[PDB]
């Protein structure tokens, strides 16, 4: 229990995956961040390279192998000893100190894609989430149709650091609260 | 091609399903609506009861059987001759006259849940969608944390008419554009 454990805290998550159909693809990296309802970061969670065979890595579309390599993820996947369960337990453990099970929706960009894989490879985690999604890209889509000018002034970056990735998804939300919301 | 075919039009969809895990559950109703980017309804699409065995209907959680019956959906499922493909082809056919393939994100409430089932039982349809989700409940979650007062003034209704269901999801969005957005 940290002091800021609260049922309105938000769980951000960003998987790395080896392809898009979970039924032949697997997780290869997992990261999480907890913020308060107002997007103030509380904690950064386990950033973990989940190990996977060399053949599944070899079946990877040429685009993903390029990225994962230049980032260096594969170097970690291949030096990883973590199982999916090891990854998951470690993240759960973490989450548990900051938000109650079932309270936060799943938060990040396009996170429906991540959740497909959780549901198959990390269902306890998938269950730790409220059923609802808090998809930042939802807002991008709306802005692109109802207020595109604000989009010519926010275009984020990568980095081989998952925690930086989440942070930009958050940055992005923070940006829509600013120039696309009316909070009063 | 109707005059208002446009790459920014939005496709709204609402499945009815027999349980939540697609891997043992199936579609039993499908409906769609196309709006323009500004949520003006263009067309209502095929509202179709997809037929499913009596045993899968019998394996249905007691909660879903209650609802589907009082609505009368089952009476249709059971009088249905439509296959998943028949349903799907008919919806595609429809969509094709109003939005290009791959342009609209998937729109409605919690639509990640629907898309799980499309992806397994109606993949051509699932493919007709841009990968991004436009989840109205995303906004509800944000309002509930950053401006809850507006939530004490919008609480929609059911009806055994899918097209009415979508219409409320839309109504809801329309409501957030009003009291939760700042469009300038």
């Amino acid at each position: 229990s940290h002091m800021s454990f609260d049922k309105q805290n938000l769980i951000w998550i960003d998987l790395e995956m080896t392809g898009l159909d979970p039924e032949k693809e697997r997780i290869i990296e997992i990261a999480t961040i907890v913020t308060d309802k107002n997007l103030n970061i509380l904690a950064e969670g386990p950033v973990l390279a989940v190990h996977q065979s060399d053949e599944l890595l070899n079946k990877m579309n040429d685009w993903c192998q390029k990225t994962h390599s230049e980032n260096g993820l594969i170097e970690r996947i291949k030096a990883s000893k973590l199982t999916e369960r090891a990854a998951e337990l470690q993240t759960l453990d973490f989450l548990k100190k900051w938000v109650p099970k079932g309270a936060s929706p799943i938060c990040g960009n396009s996170i429906a894609q991540d959740k497909r894989f959780l549901v198959k490879y990390m269902p306890d985690l998938a269950d730790y989430f409220h059923y609802r999604h808090l998809d930042v890209s939802t807002l991008k889509e709306l802005a692109a149709r109802w207020k595109p000018e604000i989009l010519e002034g926010f275009k984020k970056e990568n980095t081989h650091l998952a925690l930086d990735d989440i942070r930009e998804s958050i940055k992005e939300l923070a940006y829509y609260r600013e120039h696309f919301m009316k909070l009063d």
